[PDB]
């Protein structure tokens, strides 16, 4: 009905067991997209690095690949303070309390007006999602948000098309199609996903022996006594380097350190040329954040990898060179103690085959693929950091969970397609065969509603001492962090990641 | 419900066995056409081949009468590489989602306003769907289209009616008023129709016979030493054309050759000079593109029949004097090895009686109605041609199948004719038994669904080698062939025929 | 199943041409001095986005181009051949770990012992010229796989200062990375179907 | 089919007990039909007669001696053929369509 509401609004976190339930209720805004066209888009040689082919597409989506679409920042601290994991089980969304509009400067209710929503259920579309694209639900829950506009990439050859291009019509799918008094609603079930490690390792990987005993293997100790000799040792508390080890630090693709102290840096423009990169059909792209890494080792905080970490911008940022004081570096040195340092060379091995007339020649190792016995750990999720990507169609993955972090999902949340029906205005009295390209100028808003339900493993440790937790600084300040300014402006002041608490190894 | 949608967006092919379910859904807008009058409409001597007596209705029709309207290009390959035919077996049609809206400019929705729709299923309107008419469901699902004006021819002489002309008022049908919250629908069952032959024949009409084997039959192979006699010989494989054979080519209605060389033409205007024509009640028309012959011969693509094949517009092609380059040429090549070529002649027949003094005489026969044994192919069908025709209710018909290709339906999808109710303005205060000229001015728009189910000829071939396929090129472009380019415009770069896959005959 | 498809997708262009990304990346470190410039990936930037996933493995082999005037004056089929070492014996990697044949525009290019080359009928058993071969082509999975000729991608060799400039290192061999995707080599009509997988401790990817 | 008897030449002809002869009808009209092209090689009017069997072969698209794109070929081993031995013996029934 056209007077009765088709949802209620519903922001909540509710915590029960090993499960929390996040809903999020948020206002959007859909206006009309490409006037109701699709348009190829392409660019060409811009470098060769940055070419593509697609299409922009008349369609909106629905995206909360976030988790601050879902967690209030209390419960981003109830969450990381108190549980070693987590992972999404379900979800529901719910689109409701549709209101068409019409602009001819007069805005009127366009009551009989539709949107068109459907879900990629089959995965049928290119995935957009998990890119880490702007136009998610807005963590602040009274925020009012514009509906992204759905468009797509396929093969390129400079700014042309290939063969194996595909176009892609969304108009081609079944659309449920809503008037004002309808709503739109679908659940989804998430796949069996490993949990986020929300903790860090209170060991080192290479300090896993007991620190009294000794080791009963012998390593190599000393090759000259001089003359040539062999000296054997047993591993113990004091030659702790030279221990036999079963494990091996995870797989490392070495980025270049910057440091947020500029003096310290080289006088150079160097973040694409001395970018770490990958080569992939005569294009280059940067390996931003690549392979899960350290950011830095201890007491190197001013490092980071030059396109190795998350960044974050603060509230107002600028899009284009941002200055350091305006974004948010996030760190991943929860993970040194089994991950090697981005900017650090993964190890040494020889590179030669030494005689006696020939000395030992030693290879430092800057990327090293999967070796057995090797561990590692994922990125860390963040509040503002993206929640789940869809792993590519592909015969092989080797570890996959995103790199920028979260889920990796081999059939993710659908994409939730939507867009003003066109409303032509009036058509010619005699016919003309030509589509009609004059439309009354429409935009649609409404609520969406998302719940995901979360499971949650507990922590059980027996560590004496207290743990590290997320807090609020106690001191006093002009505004309360994670709140609204006097502007009404909410604004996230600093990346919270999710390790806190820890394990052993 | 004024804020309730009355349908859904169905836009799919469903692939299921031997069965094809295409459903396509476009959003239409149609005007008050004529006023909401019915007037008569003529030409007179413009020639007299030209000339018409007819009515033009207020009323709109749906049209569907084309393959794109159904068939996404990639369905339609789907279709033509993997089967040998097709035939539709059912459809339905729904209207729904209808907004009337008033114009005043303001646009303005009419609550209370109506469409009248109805179909003519007993087939008592004149038939004017199957004469390859614009204003089809447009190919691209995204594309909002103008329904055609309905309109009808009656018997003419000149400009004037004769007693025998009829003149229908369409609001003299039962029709189905809608207003805004109101849906429409019908389902139709196709008529058994054989298939379409979706094949091109791997043999041909003349090669039949195996050859390394002599035929026991003899033909006449001398009738000189020099003197007279007469010589028998037994058709074998080097004398192949002298064979006994049991099948004779299909009928010829010979077509001027053009070629688009176009310096290898005559340097005159003979497209309708020396056009192919029937001659009916003293009116020439061209026999266009008359029936089923082969476009050329082997080596000879630049040549075809003047008025012999349909020809097609690409996109943004003029109407009138739309250049070689502007249009579409098709090609019925395939059926070479059972159809004569449009542009030669059927064969050649004795035009005498030969005796000792009078040398034998042979005719050129240009002309060739059907003979015992003989056999044909159809005119292929075209992605973006014309599915069906009426099969005009006649005492004979010779082989029923539309001659710019198609399936002959006695009993077509009825004609489904839609008309907004017209809403007077503000009569005058004191009564006046003159009719109302004085209307508000109003358009309509809503969404078309039509569902067609095909049932398929599954290929079962023994073939050894691969076949010839229909496929998009894989060099690269500066647009994707079958898709929109930079400013939204769908197009259909080449006519996509149907024959691809062979059978023997 | 066989992946008896090709990706109309690149790995490197799965995201929206239309939307920024809320994440930044190091954009400018001068200003000329030393500054920390950060930009969000977009439409343009594509090269810098953020991304999930990374290509597949790279075991880099020689190019060699069908145009023999192209190529080094030089019998390098074994020389410069990629090869695996076990036991003291040098064995080509052929056709090695599937990778792109070549890049786009580039079909005269092939890796020296990364394709499977089939005789055509009564090619010679030995030294059969190139008009008796047929050469097969990974080109499909250059979405997502490294092309065999080319450089996995680049790392950082050293830690730039003020006083030492950055330096990068080029990846000819990269095994597997978490986040990597990659497609098998393709089957063929007069190719092989099984193979046995080797009764071993380990495999990866077999 | 029956009384087969397959036979080895060297000039001495013997038997071949275990050699097979391959029959099978294209009982799908999968393969280009030949006969009804009026050829020689059919049952001889007199029973007492001995025939040859005829060799088949087919025609398929041609231009010139070259064949198209569209030109079939077809083997006839890529049809499930029963093997006789000498000992062995082939049937089948057909039924006529409804003819005038």
């Amino acid at each position: 009905g056209v007077g009765s509401s088709s949802g209620n609004w519903h922001c909540d976190s509710t915590w029960l067991g090993d499960r929390v339930i996040t809903t999020s209720t948020r206002t959007w805004a859909l206006p009309t997209y490409n006037n109701h066209l699709y348009k190829q888009i392409s660019n060409g040689t811009a470098t060769n690095d940055n070419t593509y082919f697609g299409y922009s597409t008349p369609w909106g989506y629905f995206d909360f690949n976030r988790f601050h679409c879902h967690f209030s920042p209390r419960d981003w601290q109830r969450l990381i303070n108190n549980n070693w994991g987590f992972r999404p089980k379900r979800l529901s969304f719910k689109l409701f309390n549709i209101q068409v509009k019409e602009v001819t400067k007069t805005i009127a209710n366009n009551l009989t007006s539709t949107i068109q929503v459907f879900t990629d259920s089959e995965y049928q579309l290119p995935y957009v999602l998990g890119s880490a694209h702007q136009g998610c639900l807005p963590p602040f829950p009274a925020d009012v948000f514009m509906i992204p506009q759905y468009g797509y990439l396929t093969l390129n050859n400079g700014s042309q098309a290939v063969g194996r291009s595909s176009f892609y019509c969304l108009e081609y799918f079944p659309s449920q199609m809503l008037r004002t008094g309808n709503n739109f609603q679908f659940t989804y079930t998430f796949e069996d996903v490993p949990f986020h490690s929300s903790y860090a390792h209170s060991q080192s990987l290479d300090r896993l022996m007991n620190p009294l005993i000794d080791q009963y293997l012998y390593y190599l100790s000393r090759t000259q006594t001089n003359t040539q000799t062999l000296g054997f040792s047993q591993g113990g508390p004091n030659t702790m380097a030279n221990q036999a080890k079963n494990w091996l630090p995870g797989p490392c693709y070495r980025q270049q350190r910057v440091s947020t102290t500029t003096g310290q840096n080289n006088n150079s423009n160097f973040a694409w040329t001395a970018g770490t990169k990958y080569h992939l059909n005569g294009r280059n792209s940067l390996a931003n954040p690549g392979i899960a890494m350290a950011t830095h080792k201890d007491d190197e905080e001013r490092f980071f990898p030059s396109n190795g970490i998350l960044i974050f911008g603060k509230q107002n940022a600028a899009r284009d060179n941002a200055d350091y004081s305006d974004v948010m570096l996030t760190s991943e040195e929860e993970i040194k103690t089994t991950n090697p340092v981005a900017t650090e060379e993964y190890g040494i091995v020889a590179d030669n085959l030494q005689q006696q007339n020939t000395a030992p020649q030693i290879g430092t190792v800057n990327s090293q693929g999967a070796l057995p016995g090797m561990v590692w750990q994922n990125r860390d999720v963040y509040l503002q950091g993206p929640i789940w990507a869809k792993i590519p169609h592909t015969d092989g993955n080797f570890h996959p969970s995103p790199l920028m972090g979260g889920f990796g999902l081999k059939h993710p949340p659908p994409q939730i397609l939507i867009k003003n029906t066109p409303v032509p205005a009036d058509p010619p009295t005699t016919f003309n065969q030509s589509k009609l390209n004059s439309f009354i100028t429409q935009y649609s808003t409404g609520q969406v509603s998302v719940e995901i339900e979360w499971e949650l493993q507990k922590e059980n440790s027996k560590r004496w001492n207290p743990e590290i937790q997320y807090t609020s600084n106690y001191y006093k300040s002009t505004s309360v962090d994670f709140a609204v300014n006097t502007e009404g402006v909410y604004s996230e002041p600093r990346p919270i990641g999710t390790r806190y608490l820890t394990r052993n190894l």
